[PDB]
């Protein structure tokens, strides 16, 4: 943990705290503010962690807070007083982050006002929730009980919040023209919700984008291990049904240096090319490279893909547990490690066509231990009635595949790719 010994430099504080000292620790800064649990703040290691449970926070001067959901509360939505504005930041919070994390970490640019203003909406102390075994995150005046983010309706206080100051870093200058070095989409309309916004940006980008830990593992929260099966199960599909459907004598492999053959028993010469999930611009496909065979992109993002290719690329702007506002356009994808993504540009798929759905299987029809549909590409089909092994896999299949999509990944294929051809394997 951070020790509250540690210096914090204090010199972005002293224009709404004037007369600051400059030497100054994190126990004497905790006790300006007027305040298990060894520090408020933590360490960019611990944050990195818990991205999950970033919120950027940021107070302007009557006071508006603005946070990086784009909420904007004035404490005196026109102004209230703090007994009530406390109230709605719990319920903020608690919607925002119970389906990701079991804490809060308040990401700032601090200037003094939004350090100052925490006395009037957290509390700290030592807990675990009154109704459950999580670990407590609010407090309520009313019952004297404690709650996590499930079980917080009603509550008035956060309770034991975390913290880290991003001006502690290392910047020169104000928060957005570093901001905006790295990324064109957040504005600064001057409402504190943008300052908010920014300063979590800028986090995600220094932490995310320019420097990567793939090491850092991340715990699970919804259905990644369904997700990541599904992605198996349907590379494997569609790989193998273009290689048979097309017969390419060459498949270019390029993407993940720990990549396998997806499809061990092709007879194409599979080559592969070592490339690192970018994490900040798309790839240019004029520095990577091929025009032989097929090329498959699984997770590689070009700028724009050859004709000749078999894509999957995750889509930023879908809305999941799984996928968090990242920079520049980008989303941070967090599946057991966390992704920074670029942003999904249409435009990369020019050359391609959307992959539709199908499910093909060479299998033999024997069920051990009634499906119509055109999609089964399957010797009983073809026959005319489709057995009951191949209907069950089917149905796992179709599940699967739906399960990915909604995950956020989208799939693109060359366009002469045309499920018709599969039928003459059989
Ligand atoms: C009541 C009331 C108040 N409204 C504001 C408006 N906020 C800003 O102009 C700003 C500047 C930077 N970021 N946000 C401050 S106090
Ligand atoms: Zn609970
Ligand atoms: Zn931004
Ligand atoms: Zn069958």
């Amino acid at each position: 943990h951070l020790s509250v010994d540690t210096k914090f430099k204090t010199e972005g504080l002293c224009v709404d705290i004037p007369g600051i000292p400059k030497d100054m620790t994190y126990r004497r800064l905790i006790s300006m503010m007027g305040f298990g649990y060894p520090n408020m703040f933590i360490t960019r290691e611990e944050a990195i962690r818990h991205v999950r449970a970033w919120i950027g926070f940021d107070v302007e001067g009557p006071l508006q807070l603005g946070f990086s959901t784009g909420v904007n509360l004035v404490a005196v939505y026109k102004g209230l007083p703090w007994n009530v504005v406390r109230i709605k930041i719990v319920q903020m919070l608690s919607d925002t982050l119970k389906n990701l994390s079991d804490r809060v970490v308040f990401v700032l640019w601090a200037h003094g006002f939004e350090l100052t203003s925490m006395k009037y909406f957290v509390k700290i102390g030592p807990r675990t929730c009154c109704l459950c075994d999580r670990r407590a995150t609010c407090f309520s005046t009313a019952s004297d009980t404690y709650a996590c983010w499930h079980h917080s309706i009603g509550f008035d206080y956060v309770y034991n919040p975390f913290m880290i100051d991003v001006q502690q870093w290392g910047f020169t200058g104000n928060l957005q023209s570093n901001h905006d070095l790295y990324c064109q989409v957040h504005g600064n309309a001057h409402v504190a919700s943008c300052d908010a916004i920014m300063t979590r940006c800028l986090a995600v980008h220094e932490c995310f984008v320019k420097r990567v830990d793939w090491t850092i593992e991340y715990p699970i929260i919804g259905d990644e291990l369904k997700i990541n099966a599904a992605c198996r199960k349907v590379q494997h599909m569609v790989v193998k049904a273009a290689l048979l459907a097309d017969k390419f004598p060459v498949l270019h492999d390029i993407g993940n240096p720990k990549a396998i053959k997806c499809v061990p028993q092709a007879d194409v010469e599979w080559k592969f090319y070592d490339a690192q999930p970018c994490s900040d611009k798309a790839y240019k496909i004029e520095e990577l490279f091929f025009t032989d065979g097929v090329c498959l992109f699984w997770n590689c993002n070009v700028d724009r893909y050859p004709a000749n290719s078999i894509v999957c690329r995750f889509d930023t702007r879908v809305l999941s547990n799984l996928n968090l506002p990242g920079c520049d356009g980008g989303s941070l994808y967090v599946n057991k490690h966390a992704f920074h993504t670029p942003a999904f540009d249409k435009s990369a798929f020019v050359n391609l066509k959307q992959l539709p759905f199908f499910y093909y299987s060479d299998s033999p029809c024997e069920s051990h231990g009634p499906l119509k549909s055109a999609t089964c590409i399957t010797r009983c089909n073809l026959g005319g009635a489709v057995c009951r092994h191949h209907a069950n896999e089917y149905r796992l299949y179709l599940d699967a595949y739906n399960m990915m999509i909604s995950a956020g990944f989208s799939l693109w294929v060359y366009k002469q790719f045309d499920t018709y051809n599969l039928w003459n394997t059989f």
